[PDB]
């Protein structure tokens, strides 16, 4: 069924095959399919953690001073493959393709007066 | 099937029978066969490590000061055979030709002040 | 079969079903379809009439003073 309902705040993955790209999308619209394009899932909440809280995930995608996202030409996210990425709290965003996600919903590393953090 | 899609970070490798020649092939573009060449294989994930990891990979091709790729009239890329190469971080790379992958994902060696490396 | 051999001198339809919207083809080139098309048919001849010859085709196509194609 070409018709895909979102939920207003989800995402989904739907790869490209005549430019054989995927790509994210967002938001509350129910965004059908084009003729060229398969859907990867259904949709997902986005990935979200409270504040100070925080969460781990890799191949970040490279931003500006602006922090604007920088897309390829060809359709792909520019990603960041060997580095990683981590984050505390701000508004909720979707998982862009080829991130993988890994630490998340992970309470902020408390740390009371007696003790210490040996480090590397 | 001629047609060969790729995702977006990825590489495959095409013999061309009548120049009996193969290359890599690179970029998010579903690059369909043309009737004289075979792919060798499905779309494989480009080799890559992350900063302070390393690996090390046979037959390195050749390079300038630009460290441009030196591409043979005949369609092989140029190989130093009994050469060997390695690698810390950079962007992500396609596996050219001819290559040997050895040592991959590797964590760099690290070293405690109390100890020490004897080489030869 | 989503390789498409075209004749030097031939062209073929093709429908764009995400936009869709079909379209000629033309040239030598063995013009592979893409995932969002679909091909109409096989190759044929290009539409061609001997001079002090004529023919007659219905629904033709705007064209300016240079007599270039309106897309």
């Amino acid at each position: 069924e070409a018709i895909i309902r979102i939920p207003p705040y989800h995402y989904i993955h739907v790869l490209d095959q005549n430019s054989n790209v995927s790509r994210v999308e967002v938001g509350p619209k129910t965004y059908i399919r084009q003729d060229n394009e398969r859907v990867l899932f259904a949709p997902v909440r986005m990935v979200t953690v409270p504040p100070r809280h925080y969460c781990i995930v890799a191949n970040p995608v490279s931003r500006d001073t602006q922090s604007s996202v920088l897309f390829d030409i060809t359709g792909q996210v520019r990603l960041r493959h060997a580095d990683q990425e981590i984050r505390l709290a701000q508004d909720p965003f979707p998982l862009y393709p080829g991130e993988v996600l890994e630490k998340d919903i992970t309470p902020l590393q408390v740390v009371l007066p007696n003790t210490a953090l040996h480090l590397k």
